[PDB]
């Protein structure tokens, strides 16, 4: 259209989040927090720019105690400043919300959809099973399921534009989706998002936080079949070790 690859894939830091280490390895005894990366991804494509995930909600800004008084008190502590609000991140990079062709929500956890309300015109691509879940499960914040946004509800695998494929990967959340991207510079890239927080969750199948761990494992299996075929480079969702070698904005892949 004419391109089969994305021009640039940017990894864009969007604040951080403390979680207990047992969230990355369900076998670990709770009591040590890990300061984990929160990411959004920007895709420059022939048809326009696409943003994958939108960071944390404004209620998390300078509010590590956001989850005090809830069922996750002391287990999740967002590390978010004013600068990490998605509109401010976008403006620094060179975009306004209405510039974006699409938003892709991997899932509607607070660390992935907290910014969604900023995008009131752009279509927001989300799995039906995720949208449905967000309407009632208690792990979902109001900020992540605002009623009148321009949702583009999808079911299962989906091609967003040429070069940008969504892979249905439920388990971590009921409608979680991962990304398989073909880039001009790097070729095949698999962004697991939270279908594996870390390399060991994926390769070693170490269990991690999720709504349905059995499902999460089947999704990992499915991803391994794609990997066997495509031999992509693979990036995990909340991996402090891999983060050490990620190329990040203004670098791209
Ligand atoms: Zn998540
Ligand atoms: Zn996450």
């Amino acid at each position: 259209g004419h391109m089969a690859t994305v021009k640039k894939l940017y990894f864009v830091p969007a604040g951080r989040c403390m979680l207990d280490h047992s969230s990355v390895n369900s076998a670990l005894t709770p009591g040590k927090l890990l300061n984990l990366p929160v990411w959004c991804y920007l895709l420059e494509t022939e048809e326009g720019p696409i943003l994958v995930d939108t960071g944390m909600p404004e209620s998390a800004v300078n509010n590590e105690g956001l989850f005090n008084g809830t069922f996750v008190e002391g287990q999740i502590l967002p590390k978010m400043t004013e600068e990490d609000r998605i509109v401010n991140i976008l403006k620094r990079v060179g975009y306004e919300p209405d510039d974006l062709l699409y938003i892709i929500s991997s899932h509607l956890h607070f660390d992935h959809a907290g910014g969604n309300g900023a995008f009131t015109n752009t279509p927001i691509i989300v799995q039906r099973t995720e949208y449905e879940a967000a309407l009632h499960r208690e792990e979902y914040m109001k900020e992540c399921i605002l009623p009148h946004l321009n949702y583009k509800i999808i079911e299962g695998d989906y091609e967003v534009v040429p070069g940008v494929q969504l892979l249905y990967t439920p388990g971590h959340s009921p409608g979680h989706q991962s990304l398989f991207i073909e880039t001009e510079q790097s070729g095949s890239v698999l962004l697991t998002i939270d279908a594996s927080y870390t390399k060991e969750n994926f390769e070693d199948e170490v269990p991690f936080a999720g709504f349905d761990p059995e499902l999460a494992l089947s999704s990992i299996k499915r991803l391994k079949e794609v990997v066997k075929k495509e031999k992509p480079i693979i990036f995990f969702g909340h991996d402090i070790e891999q983060e050490k070698s990620c190329r990040v904005f203004p670098e791209y892949i």
